[PDB]
């Protein structure tokens, strides 16, 4: 019957060029899942089950897509919040700040970023919340 094979891996091809590439080496059911993430819309994530995973080549592939619905989230330290404000919104930001108290982070920080939520380097949706506490 069907062969059994290793589930190449695809992050970051379009749905199209990794179909194309799974076809192939031999898969040829798919399926597809909509997810967040700051990749180009329509590029792959990810598979269910993960790439590495031997399977039927006759098995369901589950394709996770992305939505392009993310910002990758930039490093604000030091940043006043009046600079900090646009540089997010030129990312696409739509969402809202929540500021939290105030931290102990010496005199050159007054007024300026010292920590965040996310971290730099996450994915954050259009519309998510940002934390962010600045130097007392």
């Amino acid at each position: 019957g069907p062969a059994t094979k290793d589930i190449p891996d695809v992050a970051g091809q379009t749905v199209d060029v990794a179909q194309k590439n799974l076809n192939v080496y031999g898969f040829t059911k798919f399926s597809q899942a909509s997810v967040d993430s700051p990749r180009p819309a329509g590029e792959v994530t990810g598979t269910n089950p993960p790439a590495g995973t031997t399977v039927p080549v006759d098995s369901v592939i589950e394709l996770q897509v992305s939505k392009g619905n993310q910002f990758v989230m930039p490093d604000l330290s030091g940043m006043f919040w009046v600079d900090a404000e646009p540089r997010l919104r030129a990312l696409g930001w739509t969402g809202m700040l929540d500021k939290g108290a105030d931290v102990d982070a010496g005199g050159s920080q007054h007024n300026r970023v010292v920590y965040q939520n996310p971290p730099a380097g996450t994915g954050v949706n259009r519309d998510g919340i940002i934390t962010l506490r600045f130097g007392q």
